[PDB]
């Protein structure tokens, strides 16, 4: 499901991550833009073996397991596949755990590259939330 910026945003405030480790509704919206385009179904290849998948780029190397990542440890407990539905339920859950490991939001190459300190309170405007 490729998600509407406002609708995707509704669905992260539903599911619990507005000001979720203290991170307002906006980083979460514009760090999904960066790592997948609003696009549930995105997957790409990283250069050690591993794969980021979903809307927020989870990767199998320690988050889900995907059966072709040597050394994964599948710390969300969840099959990589799951993070590519339509309900964003698993991905959420899954970026809980990530932003409380202890580095927040810097986990997301994209967010520290795009999202850090510009005013990310501009991906949530003019949204019915
Ligand atoms: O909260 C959700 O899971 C949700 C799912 C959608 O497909 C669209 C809007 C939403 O708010
Ligand atoms: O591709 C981009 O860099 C991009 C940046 C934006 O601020 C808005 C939409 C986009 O597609």
């Amino acid at each position: 499901k490729v998600f509407g910026r406002c609708e995707l945003a509704a669905a992260m405030k539903r599911h619990g991550l507005d000001n979720y480790r203290g991170y307002s509704l906006g980083n979460w919206v514009c760090a999904a833009k960066f790592e997948s385009n609003f696009n549930t179904q995105a997957t790409n290849r990283n250069t050690d073996g591993s794969t980021d998948y979903g809307i927020l780029q989870i990767n199998s190397r320690w988050w889900c397991n995907d059966g072709r990542t040597p050394g994964s440890r599948n710390l969300c407990n969840i099959p990589c596949s799951a993070l590519l539905s339509s309900d964003i339920t698993a991905s959420v859950n899954c970026a809980k755990k990530i932003v409380s490991d202890g580095n927040g939001m810097n986990a997301w190459v994209a967010w520290r590259n795009r999202c850090k300190g510009t005013d990310v309170q501009a991906w949530i405007r003019g949204c019915r939330l």
